[PDB]
């Protein structure tokens, strides 16, 4: 429709999941806000734009179709009102900073000791699998009440929630060109409610210090639940990205940190330094990359275009987050960036929850990571591939230790 992009006709989902910055950073110089036809949706590029639909009063949440297709109603991310409201009331408790602060050392330490003890005088490593998705998963799980199940398991469960969230290729009518890529999302979910469903029920009866326990509980009439059919879609948004994104956070960082092996031994000297070298990795390759959206309420304006009001319009963080008008190379990772502002946790009433948990969960990993190997490299024979589109990592970090 839009002549002078025509090319776009031609960027299919492969090529966003493998690398969407060449795309991308056209899309910042010719079309800050851009329909693209495999995705079925405008795409907000920059980070005006981004941060113009996050906080918009004339956008509200929506979940892209694919997410929808995954998560149902009501998920935080996508609903709005009384019942957004409510949802954020039900999660915020154990987020608090000042509750985080209380108890995230001896979550997270002992944690990251018990997987680092696995490997950490192997001489060779592979941190992805090995570490960084692990003490993700098991703190988080812990945190909700999850204890009984095995990180294996968990970081299954974000995978097949990723790959059915993000399958959002569409075909010329607009129909999605992979139907049968929601099928494991499908049988994610019946597994979760296999062993969550239980959970539920003696939490009800016998409510204890688990998250999970909490929101059935907290705010509620004497005797009285949120129904667990109103909580699963939130519970189905932590078991994808409040699980996998910390993970991704930190092996981004590491990643960029070895690209820069001066700002490495920097940070392993002083370890100080991490919190600013996880907020540089975030903005260098940001974990929830374009998984979020807004949907217009109203007719609306946006970086020229008219916009009709029920106009969805996806926000690519990671690209917002590499935008030149705000950055100097923002391709490079920079532990010495001056800080700015960055949107990989989002704007708006919608941004992030979980900021001060997660950047806490992040910096004692790191931690103890460079405590226990700090003469940690990274093993060149190989090399470090990113994937996706919708919430962005690598899918493997091979390290090699003296010893
Ligand atoms: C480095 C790790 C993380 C990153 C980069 C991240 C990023 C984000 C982003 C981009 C959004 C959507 C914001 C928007 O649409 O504008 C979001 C939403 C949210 N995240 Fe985080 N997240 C991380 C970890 C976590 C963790 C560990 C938790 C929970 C313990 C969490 C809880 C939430 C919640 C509840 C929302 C929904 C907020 C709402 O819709 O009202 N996140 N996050
Ligand atoms: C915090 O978890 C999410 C954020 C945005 C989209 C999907 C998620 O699971």
């Amino acid at each position: 429709e839009r002549p002078d992009l025509a090319w776009l006709d031609e960027v299919t989902m492969t090529q966003l999941e493998r690398n969407p910055y060449e795309v991308y950073e056209r899309l910042r110089a010719e079309a800050p806000l851009a329909f693209v036809p495999v995705l079925g949706s405008y795409v907000a590029s920059t980070a005006e734009v981004c941060r113009e639909v996050a906080t918009s009063p004339d956008f509200e949440a929506v979940i892209t179709p694919a997410g929808g297709r995954t998560f149902g109603h009501p998920a935080i991310i996508g609903v709005n009102g009384d019942i957004h409201a409510d949802l954020r009331s039900m999660v915020e408790p154990a987020l608090q900073p000042a509750e985080v602060d209380r108890w995230i050392d001896d979550l997270v330490r002992p944690i990251a000791r018990r997987y680092l003890e696995r490997f950490e005088n192997d001489g060779h490593a592979e941190l992805v699998a090995q570490y960084c998705e692990p003490v993700s998963v098991r703190s988080l799980g812990d945190l909700l009440g999850l204890q009984e199940v095995d990180s294996d398991k968990l970081r299954e469960w974000f995978a097949k929630l990723n790959r059915s969230f993000t399958n959002a290729a569409v075909d010329e009518n607009g129909e999605f060109a992979n139907p049968e890529g929601f099928a494991e999302g499908d049988q994610a979910k019946a597994e979760i409610r296999a062993v969550v469903d239980p959970l539920i029920d003696k939490w009800i009866e016998h409510p204890d210090d688990s998250a999970i326990s909490h929101w059935l509980h907290d705010g509620m009439p004497p005797g009285q639940t949120r129904d667990r059919e109103y909580i699963y879609p939130t519970i189905y948004v932590y078991l994808l990205g409040a699980m996998q994104e910390p993970g991704h956070g930190m092996a981004s960082t590491l990643v960029g940190l070895f690209s820069r092996p001066e700002q490495l031994e920097e940070v392993v000297d002083d370890p100080t330094l991490i919190p600013r070298a996880i907020a540089e990795g975030l903005r260098w390759t940001s974990p929830i990359w374009s998984a979020a959206a807004r949907i217009s309420t109203k007719p609306v304006t946006i970086a020229g275009v008219d916009l009709p009001a029920g106009t969805p319009v996806m926000l690519s963080y990671g690209s917002a987050n590499h935008d030149t008008g705000k950055y100097e190379a923002p391709s490079q990772y920079d532990l010495h960036r001056p800080p700015l502002p960055h949107l990989a946790f989002g704007a708006g009433n919608h941004a992030c929850a979980g900021i001060y948990f997660a950047n806490h969960v992040m910096r004692i990993a790191l931690e103890e990571l460079f405590e226990a190997i700090p003469n940690l490299e990274r093993d060149t024979r190989e090399g470090v591939e990113f994937w996706g589109w919708g919430f962005r990592g690598p899918t493997s970090l091979h390290v090699t230790w003296e010893v």
